[PDB]
């Protein structure tokens, strides 16, 4: 499909994030809303797995298919799953629209079946506050 | 991945269903548990979409990629998404193990990102009682 959606679930943070992409060669658009955030900037990431058998823990690590490293030559590689930080507006909702990412719904790096995770900013989920599987949706 | 998992969510019915498949040419195994069922046989189906923006309604129709029809020549085509009926044992849990389906995690008919849905046996979800997105999981 040219359209996917993640419904984020968490104790307090929830949301709905759409991904739309006309073809393998076109840039995807990520758009939606995240609710229940404490005020300020929070991390927003694609993680490797959609597995939600263990809350947001089973999402596994950041999705970094190109292998960006901390330093050295490969530190200049783009981290595909890094969607920056997000924040709620005055109305308490974060309106997300990201048009310049490398996220794709096609080819070997497709994110279908993986997860989107919101990171706050103590427990075994670290800062992971909500997560949802990137699901196939009806094409537009 | 050679492994996917759907966590089924519903008002009363829940479950965890794994799909494991060594390669594109190998037969998948679907195995897991469904809880909260009323006694007796219930339908178990792959549906087209994992979209859960509208409960189990947004899962869309049965997944029937080969186009099985009610009658005529194409009525003899296999309905890929039809996983038969399931039922709870005396312990109140349905132990699912299906080894002869055409469900795959590879190629154009991959079910990754689609949904699994349990059908009871009144409302806009019809008989759909629980559903979950088929998510990528860590390979085994």
């Amino acid at each position: 499909s040219n359209r996917a959606v993640a419904v984020l679930r968490g104790e307090t943070v929830t949301g709905t994030i759409w991904i739309t992409q006309k073809s393998e060669n076109d840039q995807a658009v990520i758009e939606g809303e995240i609710k229940g955030l404490t005020p300020g900037l929070h991390g927003f990431h694609v993680h490797q797995y959609g597995d939600s058998t263990n809350g947001c823990i089973s999402a596994g690590p950041h999705f970094n298919p190109f292998g960006k490293t901390h330093g050295g030559p490969k530190s200049e590689i783009r981290h595909v799953g890094d969607l920056g930080n997000v924040e709620a507006g005055a109305d308490g909702v974060a309106k997300i629209k990201l048009t310049d990412t490398l996220v794709t719904l096609y080819g070997p790096n497709t994110v279908v079946g993986r997860s989107m995770v919101v990171h706050a900013g103590t427990g075994n989920a670290g800062a992971r506050a909500a997560c949802g599987v990137i699901a196939l949706a009806a094409p537009q």
